[PDB]
């Protein structure tokens, strides 16, 4: 099931908020930078594409 977890941290006037969502073994991460998200990872594993089949 999807787990709705989140955390905040106002450091040096910098409200950092991380959105943890665990569903099907996928914990998404959304760190808030200056009130603006700029991070997106899953279980600490950035994903995008793989042009090289190898």
């Amino acid at each position: 099931f999807k787990s709705i977890s989140a955390s905040t941290k106002m450091v040096n006037g910098r409200k950092i908020t991380t959105k943890r969502i665990v569903e099907n073994g996928q914990e998404r991460v959304e760190v808030e930078e200056d009130g603006q998200l700029k991070s997106l990872t899953i279980n600490g594993k950035e994903q995008l594409l793989r042009l090289d089949n190898k």
